[PDB]
């Protein structure tokens, strides 16, 4: 439970971190991604990394006094051959171009891995778990219908599957249908596409079906994420509700969420692992 | 292979058999499904069938002098709620709206099976598959790189598995890394959002990587379907290539698919089941 080093991906985490560091005063530094980090982030103590930097990112967070580092932020893979220059990174990078081939998980597997070796004991998830993880039940006031219980099981199902394979970690079921599958395209633009279907294959705003899943992706520090714009985004689609595996998802500003699930009325629901 | 009653889905097969109608002289019937065939077969003979009319579609094909019937065309699930009015397909409708719970495969199985039932004695795969299917080995002149095989594998695998859960037939694999899978969006819009995803993880138009695979479904009368616009969306996607299972995919109009592959430079391949 020391601290702290941030590694600067992009979104609200990196910044919903620099709110709770101006907590307990570490006091943190940030290693903000080049390419990701957001620039609320700017002038914060640490540095920028390109992402290929990652021998300046060792230094770094060894110069200001880290031994103990959170992975928070939307990151990509790389486009390779136009990556940045850094001598250190190199005694490690086959490693990762050669995990990469496997999928987004094998070669998040290496990076970490990796500075496990430098000394860096590390650990994203917990430092995160402890102040916004999906509890077990409802999280807002609407539960599931009976009419809504099948989606959720299958839903979950296909996701863990799907997951396993190392090609997404969401699935949308409406009424046993499976509309869409997350690959690389991220949750939101899956969301897009399912409103997108004919009508007569999904449910509508006054009377919603079907369920959006998210789920690991196998034994973490990487966990699938949800927010407001999920919200949102889910009710366009018709969608009654969203589920996870409790301890394993992300609710970014659940009380928002929780304000924008009950007004649309939508459940978000948090199931046993 | 007697012959003939041909149920007309939509978009180009219902009119490659009136072309090829013109050959044997059977003489065909066409029973027009009514809110998906096209008016290219106006006024042949048949009729007009509303999807639901079950069963003055089996008196149609009895009236004229049905006892083969071929399935060709696009058809989509109905809202059945808006349904049209037919007391003959009710015997059996359940035994659909149930199996629709499954997949797009449980319900297909019902619905075939049924015409089984009253006589109709049918086979639409191999009407079609002695015309118009894909052979072993490459079709045009391209072939794949060595740079492609592993995709190649990869994509037919994650294709057959996306297949067996009923949820689609196609995927999408470009250097080991899933970029798409297809559920009810449909092809064209799958190749779609891949040719919409970041460059840095697929191939571009000068360096093609990647392979679209599709695949049944397994064990047939409705099987994937490619055709010219599959191969320039194909294309656009940066894809090198596309794979079947060899006697398993139907290609619409299969020389200016040569034609188009060829210009493109993409390989359109068949591999042994
Ligand atoms: C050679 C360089 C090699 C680098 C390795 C490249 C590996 C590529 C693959 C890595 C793995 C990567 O695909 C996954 C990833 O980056 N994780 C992050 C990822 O979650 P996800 O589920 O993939 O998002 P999604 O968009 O599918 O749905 C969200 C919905 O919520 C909504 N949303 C989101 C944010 C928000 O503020 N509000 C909101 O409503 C939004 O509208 C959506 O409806 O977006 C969330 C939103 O921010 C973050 O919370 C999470 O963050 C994490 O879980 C941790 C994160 O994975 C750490 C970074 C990875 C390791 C980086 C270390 C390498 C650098 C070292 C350099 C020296
Ligand atoms: C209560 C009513 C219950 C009704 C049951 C509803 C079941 C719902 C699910 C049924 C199963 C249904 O999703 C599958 C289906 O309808 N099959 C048909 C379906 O193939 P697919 O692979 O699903 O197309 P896809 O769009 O994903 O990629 C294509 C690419 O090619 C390109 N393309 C296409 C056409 C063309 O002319 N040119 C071209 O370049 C195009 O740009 C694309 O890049 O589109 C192809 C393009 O036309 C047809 O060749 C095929 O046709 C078949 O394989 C046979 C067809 O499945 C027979 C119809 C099903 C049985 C109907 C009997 C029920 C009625 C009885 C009433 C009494």
């Amino acid at each position: 439970m020391r601290k702290l080093g941030l590694i600067a991906g992009g979104g609200a985490l990196p910044v919903e971190l620099a709110s709770h560091c101006e907590a307990a005063g570490r006091a943190f530094a940030v290693m903000r991604l080049r390419s990701f980090a957001d620039p609320s982030l700017d002038r914060y103590p640490g540095a920028d990394v390109g992402i290929g930097e990652f021998g300046k990112i060792f230094k770094a967070l060894r110069a200001e006094g880290c031994d103990v580092v959170c992975f928070a932020g939307n990151v990509s893979r790389p486009d390779f051959s136009a990556l940045m220059p850094d001598a250190r990174g190199l005694k490690v990078l086959p490693s990762l171009i050669v995990a990469a081939r496997k999928g987004d998980d094998a070669l998040l597997r290496r990076v970490l891995d990796e500075f496990e070796k430098e000394g860096f004991e590390i650990e994203g998830a917990h430092e995160v778990m402890g102040e916004m993880t999906l509890p077990r039940g409802r999280l807002g006031k609407v539960s599931p219908a009976p009419e809504h219980m099948a989606d959720i099981d299958k839903a979950l199902d296909v996701a863990r599957e799907i997951g396993r394979l190392d090609i997404g970690q969401g699935a949308v079921v409406c009424e046993g249908l499976v509309l869409a599958v997350e690959a690389q395209e991220g949750t939101d633009a899956m969301l897009r596409r399912v409103a997108d279907l004919p009508e007569a294959i999904r449910g509508r705003a006054e009377r919603r079906l079907g369920v959006l899943a998210k789920a690991p992706k196998p034994i973490r520090v990487a966990l699938p994420t949800i927010g407001v714009a999920t919200i949102h985004r889910a009710a366009r689609a018709g969608l009654a509700g969203i589920v996870g595996e409790a301890g394993r998802l992300l609710v970014v500003d659940r009380e928002a969420v929780i304000a924008a699930a009950d007004d649309l009325g939508l459940f978000v629901l948090g199931v046993d692992p």
